[PDB]
Parts: C-alpha cells; structure tokens; sequence
C-alpha cells in the first residue's frame, strides 16, 4: 500500500505555540516520495503525555504508520520512546530535551530527533552568560524534564565557568503566577536570571521579573523563538538571549549559507498551503524530521513494500547512515550512537532586538 505517516502534535494546550505551527505545516509535505504515495495522519495530543501515547498506538496498531512523529514537548513525547520502540517503528520527535535520545539504548535505537540535544545549547548559553562577566544567576523553569535538562547542566558547568545559580525556581506550564518564585531569585540579588520554559508561558517569569524591578539580563531558552514570544511579551522581552537553531538567525547570514536556502524551501512550501501566512519555527520540527524520512526513503522501497516491519526497520537503519546534511536545526551527522547528530557548531546565539530574532554573534 501507500506509504503512511502519523504525526502527533500539542496544537492545543501549553504546547499550543509549537503544535499549531507543526499542525499547519502538514498540508506543505509531499503526497509523493520516491515514485510512491504518501498519506499522513495528524492528531492533536492537546499537550498531554496521556492522550499522545492514546494517539500513538491508534496510529501504529490502526493505520499501521510506517513512520511516527512527534510530539511537541519533552515530557509528552517521552512516553512514545517505549511504544514506538515496541512497534519496531521509527519515531521522530520534534521536541528538544536531551533525554528522549540520550544516551543511547536498545529504544532509543528506533528514535531520531531534529531539534538539537539540550545539553549542547545549556552549554553554549552557559559559556555566553559566564563571558559577560555574570557571577551570580538566578534561575527558574518547568518543573519536567525539559526544565531540569537547563538545571543540571547549568549546574554543573557553573563551577567550572565561573558563576552560581542562585536558585532552582520551578513551576508547571499553565500556572497563573509565579510571583513567589520571582520574588525568591529578586532577593538573591542575582546579575542575570535564566528561564528554562518555552511556548507562550515563558512569556510569565521574564514579564514577572521586570515588573517586580529586575533590570539585569535574562536569558531564555530556544523554547522561546516564535514570534508569538515576542508578541505577547513586547517590551518586557527585548534584549532576551538564548541559544538556539540555524533558522532564527538565518536572516544575518550570507546569502548563499545552506542554511537561507533550506529555509526558504520551507517558508515558500508553508505560505502555499497557508494562504500566504509565514511559519514561526516550531513547523520546521516537523519539515526537517520529513526531510531525514524522505532522504531515508527511495532505499527502505528497495528493501521492503510500504506497511511491513521490513520497510520500517529499512527506514531506521537508512536515517543512522544520514550524513552532513544541513537541515534548520543545524548541521547533522547521525551516527548509532547519536540519533540527533549535532555539535557545538549548530548552537547559534540569539536575540530579541527591535521585535525581531536576530543572530547575536
Ligand atoms: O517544552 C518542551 O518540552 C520542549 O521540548 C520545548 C522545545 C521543543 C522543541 C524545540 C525547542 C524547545
């Protein structure tokens, strides 16, 4: 039969500002790959562990997807590691923390993911904070192991950098405050703050910590790079630093970077589906994970018909061979052991200037 895809995604939720823009993009993925059909299958998993896991097992035991994606957000997508692993089935998540392939294992050898490893931007924006001259940071995220991923490592290169953490503030997604948290990292008198958050509610700690008189700089995560961000946050935003993907400061590059070009590939396919309107980067998690699969595909076919194990285990050993591509997430290089395939060279500084992403150094 034809080729088919499922696709798990927060589109509602707190994860709602990473899964629509993932959502909208599927009308943009070729209905074709190598001379074969593709359909997809796109649920919404409404930001909850619970419902993707539901979703997935619908998709895998249902349809038969010969490939899985998603989902938007670390502690949603987790639980998908064991039951894609299960189903001998290839999943892609487009989430970040690096966990959910990291360290290898015997389940994680059936996972591929796009966004760079955590780890790799907490040291790249450590490094950064430390060069300021910052020795004292507060710190504040969610209480998940997206969260904690920025706390451990921050944690530990503190030392070795040359600053303290302060604090380690959490709260959970759709909290309504985060008043008593910002007041304990005020009273540490730190030079800077860290938030470790993402979609519209990183929005909260930083308007928070301006508001209660903070004026040193914060800094953020890539959780933070749609311009929705920026919108809902405005002033209190401005100046927000964090480590992040090739895509965000693709506009400070020169022209023929490889980066321009396979943006522009997705921006120009994402406006013909959706009237015109341009993605923020979240659809991306989900165009270059397409990438990795439609790269993969042409020699599973040779191997095996759409809708057997064969084709989807042909599949998994195709994207392990995958070298130097340069996708939006950056540079990757899949090995058998790192099945997110990236190094220090793909953690791009950026900031919020003038109410735009800009590449800062
Ligand atoms: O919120 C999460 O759990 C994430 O994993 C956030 C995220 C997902 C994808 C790219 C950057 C941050």
């Amino acid at each position: 039969a034809e080729i088919k895809i499922g696709i798990t995604m927060s589109a509602s939720g707190p994860g709602a500002a990473l899964g629509q823009p993932q959502s909208k993009t599927v009308a943009a993925l070729p209905k074709e790959i190598g001379g074969e059909k593709v359909t997809y299958f796109a649920l919404d998993d409404e930001s909850d562990p619970t419902k993707a896991a539901q979703n997935a097992r619908k998709l895998l035991s249902e349809e038969k997807v010969d490939v899985l994606i998603g989902s938007s957000l670390t502690p949603v997508s987790l639980p998908l590691i064991d039951i894609a692993a299960e189903a001998k089935t290839p999943l892609m998540t487009m989430a970040a923390a690096a966990i959910l392939v990291a360290p290898m294992d015997e389940r994680r050898k059936w996972v591929y993911k796009v966004v760079p490893n955590d780890d790799i931007m907490a040291e790249a924006i450590g490094k950064y904070i430390a060069k300021t001259g910052a020795k004292k940071v507060g710190y504040i995220g969610f209480s998940d192991a997206y969260g904690e991923g920025y706390y451990k490592v921050l944690a530990a290169a503190a030392p070795k950098l040359g600053f303290e953490l302060t604090t380690h503030e959490v709260y959970a997604r759709s909290d309504a405050s985060v008043t008593g948290q910002v007041l304990k990292i005020i009273a540490t008198k730190p030079d800077a703050v860290f938030i470790a958050s993402a979609g519209t509610p990183a929005v909260l700690p930083q308007k928070a910590l301006r508001e209660r008189g903070f004026k040193g700089a914060i800094y953020q995560t890539h959780g933070v790079a749609t311009e929705e961000f920026i919108k809902l946050g405005g002033k209190d935003v401005e100046g927000a630093i964090f480590a992040g993907e090739a895509f965000s400061g693709a506009e400070d590059m020169p022209a023929d970077s490889p980066f321009r070009k396979v943006k522009a590939r997705f921006v120009d396919a994402y406006k013909a589906a959706n009237g015109g309107a341009a993605p923020t980067i979240f659809g991306v998690h989900l165009w270059d994970s397409m990438t990795l699969v439609e790269n993969a595909i042409p020699a599973a076919l040779k191997a095996a018909k759409p809708g057997t194990p064969e084709f989807r285990a042909a599949i998994r050993d195709q994207i392990e061979k995958s070298k130097d591509l340069a996708l939006n997430n950056g540079l990757s290089n899949m090995t058998p052991d790192n099945h997110n395939g990236y190094d220090e060279r793909s953690a791009f500084l950026i900031e919020i200037r003038d109410g735009a992403f800009r590449l800062k150094q």
